[PDB]
């Protein structure tokens, strides 16, 4: 892991596991959202970080994924060399930008690209603000000046709205719970087991017969360690589509909802 | 990663990531044995497996986690470079062994170290045959004649006798199902899942002042995708705990182990 010749970019390569990958001997989407993190993490250690800037941790403002969109074209077979390169953007007060390109280290195509939108929020009151102008002096000398985007095409299905589903679901997991290995080192539930609990509630057979081709994910609330999750689907729809929505078991609190884009194998 | 000079042994270096790690900032006993069985994979990979043998495909016969037993001094921090050393031993007609021993890269000390007992299985069924001989000759090439142990101590922690806990327990976390990402590429329960699901029955205030030295665990019976465990605890005392995974329903056991706890 490196920083680009400019250092407005970082680059890593990462070797295929024999525990990352599924019943096709590739990588499943979860690997490849933990190696985004990890590629994001590394990059804003690179660049003095710890990605709170001063005033944020004056302040008590931390940065929390709002979206997360992710395109495949072809998965890392075990044993394969996957490299990602990543790099932050500013959008204005509304808050910041992630994006991510993935290709294969032998041959150097792109197999995959993702994107995600991040939100201001205040650690102890969960009170989401805009940007203010003293963080985005802070973070803007790291970030490309010129707009660089993954998906940057007129109409792109990245920045697309989500409807919310309605009951009944064609499908559903009940009772999900996070265990010791679903958290971060800060005690919070990672970003990606809400992305392992939303492909829950899709069939085995669709699984065994299609590969996720994009999810577009939307983050509206945190999920405790305490907390018990429903994961619920219903096909919009060669290609398969899908609504989803995670919410608390109880009373039924959203705490996401998105769509995923499958392909026949 | 690559063999020793000898072609006896496997080494292989890894660098902590950020989601590995738990609240101290250092790697999970869970992340640690994920890198074990990766370590192991590999080396079965070095020498021309699939750690199945030619004679073992046409027979129908796996290798199955019959105990596994690790022990750490120092869990590695996020960002720190971990050197693990992995090899495996005939033990007879009984079955194999593989041992690990975990290794900070750059002061080279020894910072953990575990063992692992296997046993042959008829895949299709769940017989447990007792290894013969054309399966002995085809792994004896790639293990030292000599014996290498990790935990080499005469009656150690390792090869010790586990009890069944007895009703009622004195912790426990009902209801847990594996997800996707706890299978493997062949659709079973990856054997680290049992381990997570073991110290859910801890309490969160045992790891919040404790650091995890050992692990044994006793693995019986295996979990299917659509099952539900309970996992179970009761201290027996450092700080020790005797442990049982069971299905909820007929209460079938597939996991029996105790843990030694350090105050940090
Ligand atoms: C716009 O974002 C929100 O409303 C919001 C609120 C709470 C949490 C999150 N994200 S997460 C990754 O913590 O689940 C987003
Ligand atoms: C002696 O071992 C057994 O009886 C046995 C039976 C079934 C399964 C296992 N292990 S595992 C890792 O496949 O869950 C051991």
């Amino acid at each position: 892991g490196s920083l680009t010749e400019d250092g407005l970019s970082y680059k890593e390569k990462f070797v295929v596991r024999s525990y990352e990958v599924g019943s096709n001997k590739t990588a499943t989407v979860e690997t490849i959202a933990n190696l985004l993190q990890e590629v994001g993490c590394n990059h804003a250690q690179s660049v003095g970080f710890s990605a709170t800037t001063t005033t944020m941790r004056k302040l008590h403002l931390i940065w929390v994924t709002a979206r997360m969109h992710i395109e495949i074209y072809k998965y890392p077979a075990w044993g394969d060399v996957v490299e990602i390169e990543t790099w932050c953007q500013s959008e204005g007060r509304i808050g910041t930008r992630r994006d991510w390109i993935l290709k294969d280290s032998v041959t150097g195509e792109v197999t995959g690209r993702a994107t995600s939108k991040w939100v201001m929020m205040n650690q102890d009151t969960r009170r989401l603000q805009k940007v203010s102008d003293d963080v985005r002096d802070e973070y803007l000398v790291f970030c490309p000046q010129e707009p660089r985007l993954a998906f940057p095409e007129e109409n792109n299905r990245s920045l697309k709205k989500i409807p919310k589903l309605e009951d009944p679901a064609q499908y559903s997991m009940i009772g999900l719970k996070p265990r010791r290995a679903d958290l971060d080192m800060n005690q919070h539930v990672n970003n990606v087991t809400y992305i392992g609990w939303v492909l829950e509630s899709i069939p085995q057979e669709i699984v065994d017969t299609h590969e996720l081709q994009v999810i577009t994910l939307d983050y509206r609330r945190e999920c405790q360690q305490d907390d018990v999750v429903d994961s619920l689907t219903t096909t919009t729809s060669n290609d398969s589509q899908f609504l989803h929505l995670l919410r608390l078991s109880g009373d039924g609190q959203e705490i996401n909802r998105g769509t995923t884009l499958w392909r026949k194998k």
